[PDB]
């Protein structure tokens, strides 16, 4: 409350350090549904279905240019991607399987780097 803080967590490294992790996601072979936004022109249903279009290139614009206020709202857009993977994909497809297996990549990279 006011004049009474918790402890300075220090976030000097988080930028750098998300960044890494991005980078990993985006050299993953399964990550090639999710390098580029969805073609709403293209894909019958998406715009209408997904109010929150995301993909791995948008939110490393975002990175690069300060549009994360910090690191919760960075990881919100990364599960934000296979989130939406999953309300438009069955399980049993090749795409909806590389959500599964690209999320479980995610948050063991998050735990190990952060908690």
């Amino acid at each position: 409350s006011m004049s009474v803080k918790k402890p300075k967590r220090d976030d000097s490294k988080d930028l750098a350090l998300c960044s890494m992790i991005l980078t990993e996601m985006e050299t993953h072979e399964d990550a090639w549904p999710f390098l580029l936004p969805v073609n709403l022109k293209l894909v019958p249903g998406y715009k209408k279905v997904i109010k929150k279009p995301m993909d791995f290139s948008t939110i490393r614009e975002k990175l690069s240019s300060g549009q994360y206020p910090n690191l919760e709202t960075f990881a919100l857009d990364v599960r934000l991607v296979f989130d939406n993977c999953e309300t438009f994909n069955e399980d049993d497809s090749d795409i909806g399987r590389a959500g599964h297996n690209m999320r479980k990549y995610f948050e063991k990279k998050w735990t190990d780097t952060f908690k």
